[PDB]
């Protein structure tokens, strides 16, 4: 029993990171096979992030302007290029321990683990999901630029974030490993907006699911409802629509529990409703929505990893 | 800015996990030097685990009667000894990748990461305190026994925890690397209570602290307070009597803010009088109290290890 907010174990990830320097500014790589990557603002004074004009400013340095650390050993850059908001940095040496990895573009809902480094040397360990509105809420300060996000399938690490800033509402953005950022942000200290947060609706209903399970059901009411009017209900709140792909991924949490997706709906309904009156779900005070029904499955049988 | 619920990166854990089987029963076991470290009750079928003799229990069983396998690969015992409620298994090979460790028995309050594993194999990785009440809130299933919990100190593993059993409430309770029950827990399937849980309060301030730090304030009020009036109000909550040692740890935060204990103090009576009216710090409707003073100051500065 007992639920808890998971992070993948970080080994495999720890390996990859390097301490990637231009100038004076310094922040993380990833290295990967005989690639570094890492935010193309590292090449940027204090002065040049008011607004930059990356292709100038790269246009200005060579291979050795990149000082690649791992450890206290240097890696010589013999390439580089800009990708998007990302540059990849071309190495004499792959790294000895790259484990079998993937690149992928996750999609708003979905969960991942963020190693959080400072020089290229990792300091902790947490899960966050993408937010609807493409940002993510993090603990990231100076230096944290270029730590990554990731999730593990069995053997196989897969890269689907790198930190660029911080929005002003204090949530995160960044991009995926190619360089394109989730959301409409852009690598300028400008002014920018994140947009309304809304709801992971099917995560809500994952959670309540794992509560059930775990023996906290207070919250189960005797109604149902159907996908309008539940969505009809859920709209007004800032969550987001319920559609029947959300409902078949909650199938086998459904069939564990013997709970129907639109009951379970309902009671929601009523959550959203009438509130929470100061009790608990899972010892939280508040409906959470960072755990997805994978998140949920995968704690709810203990499936580890290589 | 941000303030996440963080755990310590896993790798240097990762390297030391092996799966230890004796009969039928499966559980995970620490391997570190020439010896591996579990649970006795490895040794229990699920009729012994009801009154269990573990001296009894033991004598019939041999170096061979004991598989402890790291990935694919057989480790040859060639030693055993019951060390309080550990098992010690001495193998004929040394962990290559051991790091520099040390067995530590924490404080009540204190934090440390758990490394959930099963069948020798690393599932996922989270932060816990340990309750006034020696109890951990985790998330542990069949086979999670031997999972340790850990502190990183720059290269130094601190080993602090070893799960073996869950309570009524859905909480858990383990030793230390030594064999010690945190708490007055027995490793025998019968009824044991936790008594009443209090509230970790230093921690509750260091929380504040943060949500100061990252600009979240509202709580703030105009009152201050003495330490046996903040104490005798306290006491009515089930939380831990403040001391002079606690507030002198709160000293880091209190001079980076600028804000008093004992002010913090009173705002935090007020919170307890008068309850959060349905508003969040740091995005919770609860006040936390899983985080140390060092846990804030480690992550309002992004400390770093190897
Ligand atoms: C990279 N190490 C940091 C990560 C920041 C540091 C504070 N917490 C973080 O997440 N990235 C930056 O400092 C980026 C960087 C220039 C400005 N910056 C920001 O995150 C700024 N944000 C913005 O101007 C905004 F709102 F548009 F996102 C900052 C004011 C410092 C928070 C570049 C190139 C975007
Ligand atoms: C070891 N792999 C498990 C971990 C358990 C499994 C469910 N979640 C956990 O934390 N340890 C056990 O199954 C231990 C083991 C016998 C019984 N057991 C318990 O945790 C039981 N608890 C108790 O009887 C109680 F309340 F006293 F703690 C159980 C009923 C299965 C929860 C031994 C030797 C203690």
């Amino acid at each position: 029993s007992g639920f808890r907010k998971m992070a993948f174990p970080s080994g495999k990830v720890e390996g990859c990171m390097v301490q990637v320097t231009c100038g004076t500014t310094t922040l993380n790589g990833l290295w990967l096979d005989d690639v570094v990557y890492c935010p193309r603002h590292v090449i940027c004074t204090s002065e040049d992030m008011l607004n930059p004009n990356y292709e100038d400013l790269l246009i200005r340095k060579s291979n050795h302007n990149f000082l690649v650390q791992a450890g206290n050993v240097q890696l010589r850059v013999i390439g580089h290029s800009m990708q998007n908001c990302v540059l990849k940095l071309k190495v004499d040496t792959a790294n000895p321990k790259t484990p079998k990895y993937k690149f992928v573009r996750i999609q708003p809902g979905q969960t991942f683990s963020v190693l959080a480094c400072y020089n290229g040397s990792p300091s902790g360990v947490y899960q966050c999901a993408m937010r609807p509105n493409f940002t993510i809420k993090g603990s990231f300060l100076n230096g944290s630029c270029g730590s990554v996000g990731f999730n593990i399938d069995y053997d196989c690490v897969s890269f689907c974030y790198m930190h660029h800033m911080e929005l002003p509402t204090g949530v995160h953005a960044g991009t995926d490993l190619e360089g394109n950022f989730y959301g409409p942000f852009v690598d300028r200290q400008t002014a920018q907006a994140a947009g309304t947060d809304t709801t992971i609706t099917v995560n809500v209903l994952a959670w309540l699911y794992a509560a059930v399970i775990n023996g906290d059901r207070w919250f189960l009411n005797r109604f149902t409802t159907t996908l309008n009017d539940f969505n009809l209900v859920a709209m007004k709140y800032n969550y987001e629509p319920l559609t029947q792909d959300h409902v078949d991924i909650l199938g086998p949490l459904s069939a564990q529990t013997g709970i129907a997706v639109l009951d379970m709906c309902a009671s929601l309904k009523e959550l959203l409703q009438n509130g929470m009156n100061g009790r608990t779900i899972l010892g939280s005070a508040l409906l959470e929505d960072e755990f997805t029904p994978f998140d949920v499955v995968r704690q709810c049988s203990g499936v580890t990893f290589q």
